[PDB]
């Protein structure tokens, strides 16, 4: 069995649509990219009610959620530019997840700068005993790619992911399977595949195509698993009505802010949110009114009972 992993995307990587994707087959749900100034900021919080690890900021608001159910499968994705700040930000979280991440797709302005990469990334494997992975994006020459690619390796990460696009090249572009094959090839580490969505992934056997058209350890899916997360089951596509509710299900469960699951079901609904539904979800001011547009206005008051 080869892995499965949910991509990090910002809003959408929030915890019900990784314990969604979870529940739909996927062995590794990254967290949305997190700023590390601002998690620096952040206390671990144990929340009774909720059964969570919160992280905390001084105005109230969690930044980061996690439970017992995503705790040997959640990666935290950082956004840093300063390997002491990526330290700390590791040092709170490493007991509540199973990997960290570092965005180099700050991001994209890390690949012009090699030398922070490499500080940022050893100084992250010798700080924790969690496997450290980045994300990139391959650069316009294959030869410095490699070279790239070879001295992050040498920093000691446990895996990298390859976004086959460039830094300008837009979601229409297509991705380089070839550069993520000559990248795979020239290391020992694992290669995890990625940029795949719509022009390759439309369906769960897309996934183990590009794994193959790539020679990578693995796939990560961002795009694909946003618009159906059940795009992770083998059996095949759920329904987008019951995707959605069982979505909404955790979101109430997990006391998701409600502008968080608006966002994640307005991505799925796509086309749809011309629909009566899609209209009475993008009018929604609560999570009550969410529920209501899908028929579990009962499911959270029963839920908002017990919680309280
Ligand atoms: C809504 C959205 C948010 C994204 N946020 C992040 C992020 O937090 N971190 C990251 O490294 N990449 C982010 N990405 C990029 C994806 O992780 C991924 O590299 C890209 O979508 C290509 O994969 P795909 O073809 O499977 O969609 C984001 C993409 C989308 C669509
Ligand atoms: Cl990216």
């Amino acid at each position: 069995h080869h892995h499965l992993i949910l991509a990090p995307m910002v809003r959408v990587g929030t915890l019900p649509m990784r314990l969604l994707a979870l529940d739909y087959g996927a062995d590794i749900v990254y967290c949305e990219e997190l700023i590390d100034l601002k998690m620096i900021q952040c206390k671990r919080v144990v929340n009774e009610v909720l059964s969570t690890v919160d992280f905390v900021a001084p105005d109230d608001r969690v930044v980061f959620r996690t439970c017992e159910r995503e705790q040997n499968r959640v990666v935290f994705q950082m956004g840093t530019s300063d390997a002491e700040r990526a330290l700390a930000v590791a040092r709170l979280v490493e007991n509540d997840v199973a990997g960290i991440d570092v965005n180099m797709g700050m991001g994209a302005a890390l690949l012009s700068d090699p030398d922070k990469i490499e500080k940022i990334l050893s100084t992250l494997v010798k700080g924790t005993r969690r496997p450290v992975t980045c994300k990139i994006r391959i650069l316009p020459s294959l030869e410095d790619t490699l070279s790239l690619v070879k001295r992050i390796e040498r920093t000691g990460i446990a895996a990298i992911a390859v976004h086959g696009r460039k830094r300008e090249e837009r979601p229409q572009h297509p991705v380089s399977c070839e550069v993520i094959k000559a990248i795979a090839d020239t290391l020992s580490i694992p290669v995890i595949a990625n940029g795949g969505s719509h022009d390759h992934i439309q369906q769960y056997s897309d996934i183990e195509d590009f794994r193959q058209a790539t020679a990578a350890s693995s796939v990560m899916v961002a795009r694909a698993a946003m618009w159906n997360p059940s795009i992770f089951l083998k059996e095949g596509l759920r329904p987008l009505e019951e995707v959605m509710q069982k979505y909404i299900r955790y979101a109430v469960q997990y006391d998701n802010h409600y502008t968080n699951t608006k966002y994640c079901l307005c991505q799925m609904l796509r086309e749809q949110l011309k629909s009566p539904q899609g209209r009475l979800l993008h009018a929604a001011k609560s999570s009550r009114e969410i529920c209501e547009a899908f028929g579990l206005g009962a499911f959270y008051e029963e839920t908002t009972q017990e919680l309280d």
